[PDB]
């Protein structure tokens, strides 16, 4: 039956957010175990991180198979072309609005190094958008 | 000025939202790459994978500023300065997931008529309980020597 508008739709989205964060967090923590000489702990973090990849991807499977949109962009992700279109939408939001706004707030709050980081990221997501736009032209053009 | 205190600022909130978006971007792009793989688009798959490495760098940089600025883990609101604190944050998130989040998700899925999704959430609840237990076992090592 149709997932659209249900609480289960929203729970799949929030599950995807948390699983995405868990993989990132655990791989960041593993770097600290690496440098301090705890290979067993780093290995466990990396193996559990693969678990959280499987969890995130399974959430996306139900989302996609249920006709729901991308948690990050609210765009469909059924076909490869739609996937690339979702990538373009998010990169475009990030470089045109999100990261420039974050940089302005950081400057105005007295954090110039954080602002410089956000400006580096804005330029980076702009490059991403351009590379994905070239892929979209290849796919849509055949 | 890497250690400037960020508590209470709008910048603190923006670092957290940045981390959330970068975390999702890496997962999304690796999931999309699998579709490119199946369909025979290795150049698209490779670009997705390389850009996904960029988003890993972005996410980790946000975590650097969060930690240096005196802020907590975006996922758990626990400090993540030391390795012990990092593992404690992992345990806290896993515990929330298996005691509350995924059981509740599973109950709602059953109530709305989505038994296959409910089964998946129940599998994940048991999985995060195992995660919490494996993490608790290594914390006992750090804290005992
Ligand atoms: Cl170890
Ligand atoms: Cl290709
Ligand atoms: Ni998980
Ligand atoms: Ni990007
Ligand atoms: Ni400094
Ligand atoms: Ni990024
Ligand atoms: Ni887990």
């Amino acid at each position: 039956k149709d997932l659209k508008g249900t609480k289960t739709a929203e729970n799949l989205k929030q599950g995807f957010i948390g699983e995405s964060m868990a993989n990132r967090r655990y791989l960041y923590f593993a770097k600290r175990a690496d440098e301090e000489g705890y290979p067993e702990i780093a290995g466990l973090l990396r193996s559990i991180a693969e678990g959280e990849t499987a969890h995130a991807f399974g959430h996306l499977d139900f989302i996609r198979q249920g006709g729901l949109t991308d948690p990050a962009t609210d765009k469909p992700i059924g076909t490869l072309e739609q996937m690339i279109e979702s990538a373009i939408a998010g990169e475009t939001y990030e470089w045109t609005q999100m990261y420039p706004g974050f940089a302005k707030v950081a400057r105005e709050e007295g954090f110039p190094e954080v602002a410089e980081w956000f400006e580096t990221l804005a330029r980076a997501e702009k490059s991403h958008a351009e590379k994905f736009q070239n892929v979209l032209k290849q796919l849509k053009g055949g």
